[PDB]
């Protein structure tokens, strides 16, 4: 099931949706395991999601090249943290065009980050204004309010029981919340909770540092950020 490819690893979700997944060193935690997304939409691939790394994330574009052999049409991150934006010079040397949530692209800088080249905004309800992501083919992005960080937004992948929560959703046997030096604790629960109501079919969760759950990850989540309020 799990494809090692160099230092990272790659796992069929469905026939056209796999995760990738990247490990970083924290000092104090261990060597830390970071998912992304690959689709393939017809004869173009989609990236949600950079490695921790440059270098880790070129190597995401080989296996990508060696396994689908389809150009990377464009990819989107989930926040500016390092999990999720640290590979964007490699998108970028690549030819990739990237997007983000406006947001994350005002705080790459102070967040060490190198911003997407375009900016996602959002209508009241959450929906990403659609003129902001063309071309997105089945990727459906939505901002579900502050959580994890203000800026977190999530993707389901239409035709699939898949949504991605990013790091905004863990698994139902998770213990803490995880890194919450950037969350929104009072609005947390309230976001993890619009979450599951914007992908009601989602059977598969899945989320930056565990493997795809049920739909119990989102409300165990939720239920947790309860206790930051
Ligand atoms: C589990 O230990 C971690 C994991 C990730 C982080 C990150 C990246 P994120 O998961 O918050 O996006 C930022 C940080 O400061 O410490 C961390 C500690
Ligand atoms: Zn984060
Ligand atoms: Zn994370």
């Amino acid at each position: 099931g799990d494809q090692r490819f160099g230092d990272l690893v790659f796992r069929q979700l469905a026939p056209n949706v796999w995760q990738h997944t990247s490990y970083l060193d924290m000092p104090g935690f261990g060597a830390v395991a970071s998912n992304g997304l690959i689709v393939r939409d017809g004869g173009r691939v989609l990236v949600v999601d950079t490695a921790w790394t440059d270098d880790q994330t070129a190597q995401i574009l080989n296996w990508i090249k060696q396994e689908i052999n389809l150009p990377v049409a464009l990819a989107v991150v989930t926040h500016a943290h390092q999990d999720k934006m640290g590979g964007m010079d490699a998108l970028h040397a690549a030819g990739i065009a990237t997007y983000a949530n406006a947001l994350s692209n005002q705080l790459a800088p102070q967040e060490g980050m190198v911003a997407a080249q375009h900016s996602l905004t959002f209508a009241a309800n959450g929906w990403v204004e659609p003129a902001t992501a063309p071309n997105f083919g089945p990727l459906k992005v939505f901002y579900p309010g502050p959580g994890h960080t203000s800026d977190n937004i999530t993707v389901g992948i239409d035709g699939t029981d898949i949504a991605f929560g990013g790091c905004l959703i863990k698994d139902s046997k998770a213990k803490s919340l995880g890194n919450l030096g950037d969350a929104d604790t009072e609005h947390y629960a309230a976001s993890a909770r619009a979450f599951g109501a914007a992908f009601p079919k989602a059977s598969m969760i899945v989320m930056s540092h565990s493997a795809p759950d049920s739909r119990a990850a989102i409300t165990h989540t939720a239920r947790m950020a309860d206790k930051l309020r």
